[PDB]
């Protein structure tokens, strides 16, 4: 297992734009296309990204091509994020990898205001922030999901996942 399998789990594979979990345009693996409620935007969204006219259509090498950008570019912004780096970095690797999910779900600002679980982590107080973890949004709303992560946070294995 690794991040990228991780994540090909949680947000699976589609061809044809859709609708996300929060109503938003998606493509491939869990590619946000806009938050706009036009569905033209989101074509004019998916031609730009793809390079080419694809009538809301890509094949499956686009959709991997846009996850091996999309996967860097989410650990990229928490290395640049003041908030979250320090966590980020005092983390192990199968617990980083939770927090990529997290950062590529719901971005830098979703997870930046998770201070206080955030802290917690950063203090390998491993129960505990598995607990605030779940007082939240996102658990309520995405409930197997961050139940996953949260076992990953928990636990440091991928057990959660196999
Ligand atoms: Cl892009
Ligand atoms: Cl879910």
């Amino acid at each position: 297992m690794n991040i990228f399998e991780m994540l090909r789990i949680d947000e699976g594979l589609r061809l044809k734009i859709y609708k996300d979990t929060e109503g938003y345009y998606t493509i491939g693996i869990g590619h946000l296309l806009t938050k706009s409620p036009s569905l033209n935007a989101a074509k004019s969204e998916l031609d730009k990204a793809i390079g080419r006219n694809t009538n809301g259509v890509i094949t499956k090498d686009e959709a991997e091509k846009l996850f091996n950008q999309d996967v860097p570019a989410a650990v990229r912004g928490i290395l640049r994020n003041a908030k979250l780096k320090p966590v980020y970095d005092s983390l192990d690797a199968v617990r980083r990898a939770a927090l990529i999910n997290m950062v590529f779900q719901m971005g830098e600002t979703g997870v930046a205001g998770f201070t206080n679980s955030l802290r917690m982590l950063q203090q390998k107080r491993w129960d505990e922030a598995a607990v605030n973890l779940a007082k939240s949004r996102w658990y309520n709303q995405t409930p197997n999901r961050a139940k996953r992560v949260i076992t990953t946070f928990r636990t440091g294995t991928w057990d959660a996942y196999k």
